[PDB]
């Protein structure tokens, strides 16, 4: 329990959300913090922080001042991207500073992966 800002969301008894907003999302052993913000999405013993994330699936993964939209995480680390119809598998993986559209990483120098597989939703 913590400062949520819980509409009609469920977060388990061993999930947590501080100073964050949650829309119907589904959070299971997660951490939904630091204005992040949910909306019918699942977390499944995952972290996300200042992350604004929608219809996403987030399983086992740690998620940093991101843009979900429609796309799975499963086992990553994502940090300052945004994804878009994607489904991102490692485990192990790493990504930053990228932007995803269905399978397909923008060529910005900026983006970096590493350790991670890309797929289409």
């Amino acid at each position: 329990d913590g400062t949520c800002v819980n509409t009609n969301s469920q977060i388990t008894a061993n999930s947590q959300c501080v100073k964050s907003t949650a829309t119907n999302c589904y959070i299971d052993n997660s951490q939904l913090v630091d204005t992040s913000i949910c909306t019918r999405s699942q977390y499944s013993d995952a972290n996300v922080k200042k992350s604004v994330t929608t219809d996403c699936n987030i399983d086992k993964s740690q998620v940093y001042l991101t843009t979900c939209t429609g796309s799975q995480y499963n086992g990553i680390y994502i940090r300052s991207s945004t994804t878009t119809g994607t489904s991102i598998s490692g485990p192990g993986c790493s990504i930053s500073t990228c932007t995803i559209t269905r399978g397909v990483a923008t060529p910005a120098a900026a983006c970096k992966i590493s350790g991670c597989s890309l797929s289409a939703m």
